[PDB]
């Protein structure tokens, strides 16, 4: 019968078999990395993407995302940067606003003859916090960290004449007080390929 | 006196002096670029940001975001995307959900001599929408022009095995359905620079 048929036809695992393993590699699951390692990936990064929480037509708290220079100051324990894009009005009671940041390296994208295996290189932070707006010799300090870190050489009052009170006034300086943070890194040399269809040509990982 | 010494030295305009204009140069305010500059800028990037909301220990919603690749489908007035991250509750009354979406391009840093002038070049689109996660022959398809988009050459089928039900049993992929976006360009050759302030060094512009 049809039925019987199809049932048998409708009707293996690579999981369990040998592979070899790095004992110094993360065990950790779900590409998820350590502390110190997103420590150096917030000190090498410049950009970063920030999402905070505006009021919109319908009353409904909804995000903005605004990639922009950062700079991780480890020992105050925040981030700081510089942006005069708003809004209406916040979702948010009070004089600070829960901020997430996310800092990335995008590498290469990785082919494969398995459509699901298809991915990209990437390592990637969020940052969870609360982000307040500076004041006086508190934004020049955040601003000149700023400026310094993603020129490297630059001095501010050497390379360019000094943060001026008028400066100030124009800008809008942040920072983000960290709560927690979460990293991930999936960085293969290759995209995991099917054995049981045709390999990917030349054109492809030559 | 002090008094009036002071106040007399606490106490100009190149914004209305002579200056080239190309008549061709948009004219629209705070960086902003046509709808058909948003369409090219959509169409030709592979990686986006998303963000959604969640909820949050405290209760309140808050943002995630997550860089992945994406594909506009412009005639179906969406963008696609798939991935697994998710939090625990989304902070959303619904089968779909709001979601932020971000594409840029960043250039270079541009030094200056004027600190407040110290800019990176960027492109970069925020599109507002609804997120759905699709099903069966609409996952299917969009995962394919997704795939193929960001891949360019690969063939799903051909150079991939073909996309079967289990791959989409484990594999979320969405539409964002557009609703409205923003598109912002500031990609200056060279940054402003304060005449009255030593000039950069040939270590920063050549």
């Amino acid at each position: 019968s049809y039925y019987h048929h199809h049932h048998h036809h409708l009707e293996l695992s690579d999981f369990y078999d040998p592979r070899e393993r790095d004992p110094s590699v993360s065990r950790r699951p779900q590409n998820r990395q350590s502390d110190e390692w997103i420590r150096e990936l917030l000190l090498r990064g410049t950009i970063a993407r920030v999402a905070t929480l505006w009021q919109g037509e319908d009353g409904a708290a909804f995000p903005f995302i605004t990639p922009l220079a950062y700079a991780y100051r480890p020992e105050q324990g925040d981030l700081v940067y510089s942006t005069n894009v708003v809004g209406r009005l916040r979702a948010n009671a009070g004089q600070g606003h829960p901020a997430t940041l996310e800092v990335s390296e995008i590498g290469q994208f990785l082919p494969s003859n398995s459509p699901l295996e298809l991915s990209v290189q990437y390592r990637s932070v969020m940052v969870f916090g609360t982000a307040r707006v500076l004041a006086g010799e508190d934004a020049r300090a955040a601003l000149t960290t700023l400026s310094e870190r993603v020129f490297p050489g630059l001095k501010v009052g050497e390379t360019t004449r000094p943060i001026s009170e008028d400066d100030l006034k124009r800008t809008s300086v942040y920072s983000l007080s960290i709560d927690r943070w979460s990293g991930k890194e999936n960085w293969a040399e290759q995209a995991i390929q099917e054995e049981d269809w045709p390999a990917l040509g030349p054109e492809w990982l030559g």
